[PDB]
């Protein structure tokens, strides 16, 4: 099956008063794999809402009542959002009018995503002040989840973070007063009773190098990938720009190269008796490396030469940061550690002296 095909003025899940739809098509507010994302007027309420309609793939579907799972969850405890991720209002099955049976979920309105705050101003670094505001509703969030719930969300990225409309400013631009939402929940993970997994999650930009090694991922795979959100926001460019696991791998220790300690490690050989996700994952994992060291630029193989410059274009850590905000730079630091063991809880890093 494929996804949903909407015109704007159309309605979305037709009840007895509204046999038509009880949320009618506005405009489009986003859209991916998973489906599609439309501004629509609530009917009922009369207020505007957004509706994720998920393409009919149970793949997707299966996704989609995880999210709502979680949402229902975080919406009970936290109803007027203090902690920052994104509220559901509703969710239903909109059977389409070709055929297929979608589930849809209703969110409060959303504003543009960080990323499109970002790419909008031509990918120019963010003012400190507006991130440090952005970090802190975001640790806030993560807090909300890892400690207060058990949740880990996975895919910590700017396209997933939402700026609240109210703060948002017919000029299309924000202010340190800005309010966020974190959104996506459907790629999140309950650790409370397995709280150590070795599936490939993340985006790869923002994926964990224990979720690349096999020696198993957990709350901290979402520090990493706000550590790299962060650096995002202090130049406007996307970090790991790489698609390959060696060459990310040495982003990674180029980056972290003058952080001591902070050296990319192999897992320990597995089982050769063993299929599990875990011994596969560290099966490959190991081909990355020669006697302990990462094998790059060799494991490369043209193409070598290639790495070697884009590595090499790699600013280190403490390059990045200007003089005057070092204290970014110490609270980055316990965020981006290659073992996931020495990074910081989200409530740790929330009495981080940069907040303060
Ligand atoms: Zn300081």
């Amino acid at each position: 099956e494929f996804h949903v095909q909407y015109s704007v003025g159309e309605g979305l899940g037709p009840t007895a008063d509204f046999p038509n739809g009880r949320y009618q098509i506005l405009a489009p507010l986003g859209s991916g794999t998973f489906g599609k994302v439309v501004s629509c007027w609530d009917r009922v309420t009369e207020q505007l809402v957004a509706v994720k309609v998920i393409r009919a793939v149970r793949k997707y579907a299966e996704a989609a009542r995880m999210e709502i799972d979680i949402l229902l969850e975080l919406g009970r405890k936290d109803p007027t959002s203090r902690f920052h991720c994104v509220r559901m209002l509703s969710y239903f099955t909109h059977v389409s009018q070709q055929g297929n049976a979608h589930v849809c979920l209703v969110f409060e309105h959303l504003g543009p995503s960080l990323f499109d705050v970002l790419m909008r101003n031509h990918f120019r670094p963010l003012p400190v002040p507006i991130l440090r505001a952005v970090a802190r509703q975001l640790l806030e969030a993560i807090t909300f989840l890892h400690e207060h719930n058990q949740i880990v969300h996975t895919d910590i990225k700017p396209e997933n973070v939402l700026i609240v409309p109210s703060s948002y400013y017919p000029n299309r631009q924000i202010t340190e007063h800005v309010q966020v939402r974190l959104i996506d929940f459907g790629s999140a993970s309950r650790l409370d009773k397995v709280s150590v997994r070795h599936a490939i999650v993340s985006t790869r930009h923002y994926r964990a190098p224990e979720i690349i090694l096999g020696t198993g991922w957990s709350f901290a795979c979402d520090i990493w990938s706000f550590g790299a959100l962060l650096v995002e926001c202090y130049t406007g460019q996307t970090l790991f720009q790489s698609h390959d696991d060696l060459e990310h791998l040495q982003l990674m220790q180029k980056l972290l190269q003058h952080e001591n300690g902070e050296v990319i490690v192999p897992p320990p050989r597995p089982s050769p008796s063993s299929t599990s996700m875990g011994s596969q994952r560290r099966r490959e994992a190991l081909k990355l490396f020669r006697d302990g060291r990462l094998n790059w630029p060799e494991g490369i193989d043209l193409a070598r030469q290639k790495s070697i410059r884009r590595v090499a274009r790699m600013p280190e850590l403490h390059s990045i940061f200007r003089p005057e905000h070092a204290c970014l730079l110490h609270l980055i630091r316990c965020c981006l550690t290659i073992d996931p063991l020495k990074r910081w809880r989200p409530s740790e890093l929330l009495r981080h002296p940069f907040f303060m």
